[PDB]
């Protein structure tokens, strides 16, 4: 029942209720048995009970969220939004430093934590959050920690460089042979580089140009997340606002890809 | 750019002044040394002298035009509009009847002549008609006038039937190996049956479905004029309004195609 625009707005409502401070209002946005991965790569968080345990100390640290303009998915459930986070070091910082994500500051009472994360929200038809994956890693966080997940981060930027030059074969060198490439998420995926070569052949055909915002990884680097802005010149110039999620294999190749972009994310220029 | 809007307004104005009847008001639209081909395939018409003479017998027969929504070209000069007209038989009637374009009616004082034609108007920076082409043939005229013109008119529909079916090879057979495909008119033209396949492969993938209006020809059956309404499903639904001008060789294949459609002729839905 919920279309792209309404899920897009509910995502912004989530970030606004995080900034208000009302804890009960945030928990009301989730399903009673909802699952939360914050960060992705760590064990999830299930239930309203566990959600108060996760969001209460964040509100104590005065979490402030500048949210990007969200994008939706063509599957009636998914909306994705980027979250620029700032917060006081206490009380969440000490836990981050214990896990090895920050280095403890000299003044833990005046320090601040900056964080860039990409949320992948799944909602049912009623607006309730059934699942929220929040992707961010050490290179997406202050403290001083990038352990050559940078090399895995760069894979998201190498794709844009190769496809901008027409090097179709170099683009295919970034993924495994069993590549599953959902684009857009909601339509049936392409499987095998034979299918993907057809896709990339048609990209350079109508002259696409890709520009990625700084990517983010999961806390275990199995996923690289890319917000790109694809511009095509044919049929007549257009602009795409997309967020993609690659799953990396053992050796850092592209296993599965989920290009999230909705109908309301294309624009006439 | 939206100087196309201006060129479209003048094309309607030319049809509006033919409706008016003031022979001088109509000619104030043509440049001093303009050229008119009405019908195309017949010797040209240069200067206001032969312009006052070409429109005097037609304005006498009480010529009235019914104009369709015009279509501009992406080259700053052109504007195309479909024109349906009706007029009295006398006095221009016996001229068409002598040429073989009509049969003489049994009551020339009451009879009327209907016409469907495509106006191709080339203007300058000021807006004066420097060169106007009017495409219409014998099957585009009343009376009773042939099995080949029908066949040459059909390829405008066979092109549409095969592209909606995904028959890329069947579309390519409709043209010569010399084929120059100006799609759109203005941006660089596709040359060769391999530059065309790339465009057609991009077409079937975008989901193009074309439905043409009843075509017209030139009086010599060398040009076929196809007004189409082309719709694509991907990346996202939009509708084009093109008017194509096809150049046919001796054996009946298309050697040069001019797909006139401006940036002001695309609409999302
Ligand atoms: C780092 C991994 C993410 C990878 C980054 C990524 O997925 O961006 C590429 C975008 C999504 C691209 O699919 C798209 C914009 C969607 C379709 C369109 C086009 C070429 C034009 C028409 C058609 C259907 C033939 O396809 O182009
Ligand atoms: C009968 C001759 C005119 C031919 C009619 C014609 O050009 O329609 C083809 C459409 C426009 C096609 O160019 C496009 C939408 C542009 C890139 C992709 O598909
Ligand atoms: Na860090
Ligand atoms: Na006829």
């Amino acid at each position: 029942h919920m279309n792209e625009f309404a899920r897009k707005k509910r995502a912004l409502e989530h970030s606004r209720r995080i900034n208000a401070g009302d804890l009960d209002a945030i928990i009301d946005l989730y399903a009673p048995d909802a699952v939360l991965e914050d960060p992705v790569g760590l064990p999830p968080v299930t239930g309203h009970d566990a959600l108060r345990a996760h969001y209460e100390p964040l509100l104590a640290a005065h979490l402030r969220e500048e949210a990007a303009e969200p994008v939706a998915g063509q599957d009636a459930t998914h909306a994705l939004i980027q979250i620029s986070s700032v917060m006081d070091y206490l009380p969440v910082g000490p836990l981050y430093a214990e896990r090895g994500w920050l280095k403890a500051p000299d003044a833990p009472g005046t320090a601040r934590i900056h964080r860039t994360a990409m949320l992948v929200i799944r909602m049912d038809a009623s607006g309730l959050i059934r699942h929220l994956k929040s992707y961010w890693g050490t290179s997406d966080l202050s403290g001083g920690s990038a352990p050559d997940e940078a090399a895995r981060k760069q894979m998201a930027v190498d794709y844009a460089e190769r496809i901008n030059a027409g090097d179709i074969e170099g683009v295919l060198d970034l993924f495994t042979d069993d590549i599953v490439f959902e684009d857009p998420v909601g339509r049936p995926p392409m499987v095998g580089k034979d299918d993907l070569r057809r896709h990339l052949e048609l990209a350079v055909s109508c002259g696409t140009h890709e520009v990625p915002d700084p990517p983010m990884t999961s806390m275990d680097d199995r996923f690289v997340v890319t917000p790109t802005t694809v511009t095509v010149q044919r049929p007549r110039p257009m602009t795409f606002r997309i967020v993609g999620i690659v799953e990396l294999d053992e050796h850092g190749l592209g296993r599965r890809v989920q290009a999230f972009w909705g109908v309301t994310d294309v624009t006439m220029d």
